[PDB]
């Protein structure tokens, strides 16, 4: 489905995004060069704290867009979970974790994956509360529900591939997680398609959002 863009800024260089020096070092050590259209448009309003709706296809640079925005906002000495990322699958959740960790490794920002027969992961969380959790909706709601994860400091909530998550039956978990977050929480939703039930999430959970369409 199709949204209309509404934001002004475009930034063609990661040098120009006001990133912390070691975040930038981390981005370049990883092998990113110049920002793609999504990164040029969306990184700055995400870091500014605005609700963002980004419609962009796969292969366009989304992961790095929110990985970078999230890492820039982290209060590094606040040993607490500060940002939550939802993905429709475990492999996509792990891939997101491996970008965030590889950039965060230059700043000392921690990131844990929260996925579905090993539940020793549900203990070990009791070294650090990680700064960033990435997970699938059932698993993340489980940890909120049973209080292994605290919503108290979560002040960034990212929904990657929102359409896929709805298609996979995750609307109750997502809404339940929404209800458990602080009313003040920044929401970033990314999706290739924007059908009405995706849009309804944006209507229930976002306020005066930034709208970015990257055309395929």
């Amino acid at each position: 489905g199709v949204i209309e863009s509404n934001w002004n800024e475009i930034v063609d260089s990661f040098d120009d995004m006001n990133l912390s020096e070691s975040l930038l070092r981390g981005i370049y050590a990883y092998g990113f060069e110049k920002p793609s259209a999504i990164q040029q448009r969306a990184i700055l309003p995400c870091i500014k704290g605005y609700d963002v709706i980004a419609q962009a296809q796969s292969g366009t640079g989304k992961t790095a867009t929110f990985a970078i925005s999230i890492l820039q906002q982290i209060e590094l000495d606040l040993k607490a979970t500060q940002a939550l990322v939802l993905a429709p699958t475990r492999e996509l959740a792990q891939q997101i974790q491996k970008v965030v960790m590889a950039l965060g490794d230059y700043m000392g920002a921690s990131c844990h994956a929260c996925i579905g027969n090993v539940r020793a992961e549900v203990q070990k969380l009791q070294m650090e509360a990680p700064h960033i959790i990435v997970g699938t909706p059932g698993r993340v709601f489980d940890m909120l529900n049973r209080r292994y994860l605290s919503p108290k400091y979560i002040k960034m909530f990212v929904l990657d591939e929102a359409d896929e998550m709805l298609s996979r039956g995750f609307k109750d978990q997502i809404y339940d997680i929404f209800q458990k977050l602080n009313s003040n929480t920044q929401v970033v939703l990314l999706s290739a398609t924007m059908p009405s039930d995706v849009l309804e999430v944006t209507k229930k959970f976002m306020r005066d959002p930034i709208r970015i369409l990257v055309k395929k």
